[PDB]
């Protein structure tokens, strides 16, 4: 599929606002993903143990995942579509290391989704969220096309 500058506009607009406070936002996003989809806290390894959202506020370990998914996600979308290059060691660990199904995939962006609506509602009206809906199925879309190339799920 394909972004039109101005969808990728808005979508980069309101990242330039995550940026502001990279650590932050991961925190929110993981701790959303963890509380609406239990189970792919399970994949951590290292942050399976903790039981409550206080515990995950406090752990450092959590934070620093977060600002390493974001900072990889950042790094995509701001190739505006030309992510092959970026895409395929991330394929690769997420499918053959890490074992993350595409569904798991859905839930972060849902919840990355939520969180951009809770703390920017000036700069993620609907316009804006249809695009970066748009620019994540990509995201998506693509990664799925390089799990089966690499033999995992389809
Ligand atoms: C926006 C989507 C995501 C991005 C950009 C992202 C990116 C990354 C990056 C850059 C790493 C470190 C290097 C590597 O192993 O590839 C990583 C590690 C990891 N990711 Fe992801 N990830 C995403 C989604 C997920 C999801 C949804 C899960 C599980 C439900 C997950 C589970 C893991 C695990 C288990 C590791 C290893 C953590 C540790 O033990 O060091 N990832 N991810």
């Amino acid at each position: 599929m394909v972004l039109s500058e101005g969808e990728w506009q808005l979508v980069l607009h309101v990242w330039a606002k995550v940026e502001a406070d990279v650590a932050g936002h991961g925190q929110d996003i993981l701790i959303r993903l963890f509380k609406s989809h239990p189970e792919t806290l399970e994949k951590f390894d290292r942050f399976k143990h903790l039981k409550t959202e206080a515990e995950m506020k406090a752990s450092e370990d959590l934070k620093k995942g977060g600002v390493t998914v974001l900072t990889a996600l950042g790094a995509i979308l701001k190739k505006k579509g030309h992510h092959e290059a970026e895409l395929k060691p991330l394929a690769q660990s997420h499918a053959t290391k890490h074992k993350i199904p595409i569904k798991y995939l859905e839930f972060i962006s849902e919840a990355i989704i939520h969180v951009l609506h809770s703390r920017h509602p000036g700069n993620f009206g609907a316009d804006a969220q249809g695009a970066m809906n748009k620019a994540l199925e990509l995201f998506r879309k693509d990664i799925a096309a390089k799990y089966k190339e690499l033999g995992y799920q389809g």
